[PDB]
């Protein structure tokens, strides 16, 4: 019963194609269109239809045995993958995914700034994104899944204005010393890369690193230097940012423990 598992898992996650109508292109790797997913209940839904590419076989099961792990997945701060799709050309899969009409947080962050979108974000708001993400990577981390592409512009925000974790992995200034110097990726290496995001969150879509290129960034970090606090931004906050970027990834906390700690900071504020 062990492959019934996957078996079980794999059926779930294919969705029939004249169940989806697509429209317009939102992003052009492979695309980001809208479409519309006809349910069981007789209603369509508003859904986002991300488009992938080199086999027809081995590749193609990869995704399906990937799509089949991903839509097992269960957290109000992880994206939920509605399912999957299959067109091929004169062998191209699609992933449909709830319809994010906020966007990334990265976009809404910098828009935060100028203004006609969304007005200045109070630090309450930006400590709850991260409160958000801590969640999503925690319940991600316990189930022995890594992001490997963790940064504000792969969160979400819902329309309730909650942040979800998404665009999981398959970006050198979210990429943890170790993982630039020997090629290795574990939980502690989404640990740094969430100190990152929480730096981008706290400068409000700052690029990481002002003045420091990307060919000089293992050089850089190799010689201690990390991100600077940002200014108005408290020392504790910091501290946990701070505490992502541990040379060890052994003395890193983990997604649980930082989770707490930005908690019991958000409860603390006036
Ligand atoms: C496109 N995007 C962001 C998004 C979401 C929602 C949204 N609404 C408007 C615009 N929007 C944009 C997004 N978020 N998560 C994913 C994603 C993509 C691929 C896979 C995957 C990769 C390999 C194998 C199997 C799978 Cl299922 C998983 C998650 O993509």
């Amino acid at each position: 019963s062990h492959m019934e598992e996957l078996q079980n898992k794999l059926e779930d996650v294919v969705i029939d194609r004249n169940l989806l109508i697509l429209g317009r292109i939102l992003g052009e790797f492979g695309s980001v269109m809208e479409g519309n997913l006809k349910q069981e209940d007789g209603t369509s839904l508003k859904v986002a239809v991300k488009t992938m590419k080199n086999s027809s076989q081995r590749e193609i099961e990869e995704f399906l045995s990937e799509a089949a792990c991903m839509k097992d997945f269960s957290h109000p701060n992880v994206i939920r993958l509605l399912g999957v799709c299959i067109e091929m050309s004169s062998p191209k899969p699609m992933v449909i995914l709830p319809f994010m009409k906020y966007g990334d947080l990265h976009t809404y962050l910098l828009y935060s700034r100028l203004e006609t979108g969304p007005r200045h974000i109070p630090l309450q708001t930006l400590l709850r994104f991260m409160v958000d993400i801590a969640l999503g990577m925690e319940y991600l981390s316990n189930r022995n899944f890594l992001h490997r592409d963790l940064a504000a512009r792969n969160c979400m925000l819902r329309d309730d204005m909650t942040v979800c974790v998404a665009d999981f992995g398959l970006p050198v200034k979210w990429i943890a010393i170790e993982s630039l110097a020997d090629r290795v990726y574990t939980s502690k290496s989404d640990v740094w890369a969430f100190g990152v995001t929480m730096w981008e969150i706290a400068t409000r879509g700052m690029t990481p690193y002002p003045g420091v290129q990307n060919h000089e960034m293992y050089d850089y970090l190799l010689h201690g230097h990390r991100l600077k606090q940002p200014e108005d931004c408290l020392d504790e906050l910091y501290e946990i940012m701070y505490s992502c970027w541990r040379t060890d990834p052994l003395d890193r906390p983990t997604f649980s423990v930082l989770r707490l700690q930005l908690e019991r900071l958000l409860e603390s504020l006036p």
